[PDB]
């Protein structure tokens, strides 16, 4: 008792904790107009059931893929022993998939959210045949968001003007990059990237973290912000790249996907991006696509 | 590039349930203030991506205070024999709770921390809280899921039953009933079945999350919706021990309004069976 003592559409393509993630931090920022989980899980699981009782005014869930429709945003989040076998049923899924969504969101930008991000970006690319600015993955996107508020915030470090970025291929070996001037110290420069970057490695990278950073891509693509985000896209033409590979490039996001990658100051950087660029591009050419 | 192939709401721990209840209360735009107590080592910088997505009403402290004159306080922290891993949240609660309860006096202290119907009572005993303001998410996501699967999974015709008691795999079920009379076995074969398809199902962060959020709708908005939630069970069901289980409850502003009256034997002996293995635990334990 009392005794004490336009009408932006946008479809998540997997219902999974990922697709959740995204569908919540979408949901919370009102970022949508109308939001369409795809749950391609089997129908037995009841998936997404709870998401269906919660009933968000906005959110309708769906297993039809037609349901995905004239979409703005199409964001995969689907995944599937050894590694090319493991890409190979990741790809196999894509194969399945891609295309009919291409088909159904012929104007969409295309967002993959799912591992490895540089294959399955340029996978979904060569399955959709959509122009490469409207294809992109998260690349570094969460580790640029990140490490830009670790200088600002965690290390309180004077930064004038210029930005830093996480470029490449995501993994463990990290690399930045800066975008601005005032003269500074190479030295000093290098000794606040290395620490920041210290700081940024030792973090996992979970779902709900993952989910936030593409509500906040979403957000730019469909109110056409123009704002700069670090994200997986065809770097032919750069860093003397000459093969068809999707790695993280700081990349202007807007209505139509990509307006322009930014250019950053020029050498490691180029090394570790070719090294990344060559292991990419032959892991793409034993692949069934 | 173009190549062609005003309710505040304090929730208590930012680990994966605490963002999963912060992301569904705000993707309803259920709080006008939301406070999350991000209560973890600062070096790891559990909530920093919460922070840079900026949600427009939340805010993210380590500080206590912070928490100040909330309507809903969510408890969702946690963390080797079975006593001593339930003594070391209890410790955890011993520290906060009545931190917590002194910063806001009149809220509701919703319990999402496991086990869920010990956690609820020893919040109950360091608030110094009227127990209708006390509450556990208990068997409410159950309860939600039970009748979902029962209208549109089975589409059977009845939203009248709940799953009571003890959280766990094996669960309790009990209908409201009505003027309509129904075939006794029927009844029988109907809810086996359905508790089946419920038992196989988990209960991930971001479910429990949505869970709660509809409960602090209910509260906050004065719903007066029926939740089944984890409430001082004492005179029900001739338990006369001071124990929580999960009860079909109204909820509104001042938390629980009525517990509601269900059904007739085994249901009574599984209650009685879970509130004597609970108090068992509570004496235990130091408080
Ligand atoms: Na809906
Ligand atoms: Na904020």
């Amino acid at each position: 008792g009392s005794s004490k003592s336009t009408v932006n559409k946008i479809t998540v393509v997997g219902g999974g904790e990922l697709g959740i993630a995204c569908t919540l931090a979408i949901s919370a920022k009102g970022i949508a107009d109308r939001l369409v989980l795809l749950d391609l899980s089997e129908g037995t699981k009841g998936a997404t059931m709870d998401l269906e009782i919660f009933n968000l005014p906005n959110v309708e869930i769906s297993k039809d893929l037609s349901a995905s429709a004239h979409s703005k945003v199409v964001i995969f989040t689907v995944n599937s022993q050894s590694y090319l076998d493991v890409v190979q049923s990741n790809v196999d899924m894509f194969r399945a998939l891609v295309p009919a969504l291409g088909h159904y969101s012929q104007h969409s930008v295309l967002l993959v959210a799912s591992q490895p991000v540089e294959i399955m970006t340029y996978v979904t690319w060569k399955l959709s045949t959509f122009p490469a600015n409207r294809v992109i993955g998260i690349g570094c996107n969460l580790d640029s968001q990140r490490l830009q508020y670790i200088i600002t915030n965690v290390l309180k470090a004077q930064t004038s003007g210029k930005e830093v970025w996480v470029i490449g291929e995501q993994g463990e070996d990290k690399v930045l990059t800066w975008s601005g001037e005032e003269v500074v110290s190479h030295t000093s420069q290098v000794q606040l990237s290395n620490r920041a970057m210290e700081l940024l490695r030792v973090k996992g990278q979970r779902s709900w973290s993952v989910g936030l950073s593409v509500a906040d891509m979403v957000d730019s693509i469909v109110n056409n912000k123009k704002k700069v985000h670090s994200v997986s896209a065809l770097a032919k033409g750069y860093y003397d790249i000459n093969s068809e590979v999707f790695l993280s490039l700081p990349c202007i996001l807007g209505t139509n996907g990509v307006s322009e990658v930014i250019k950053t100051t020029l050498d490691t950087v180029t090394e570790k991006l070719q090294s990344s660029a060559s292991s990419i591009h032959s892991l793409q050419q034993q692949l069934k696509l």
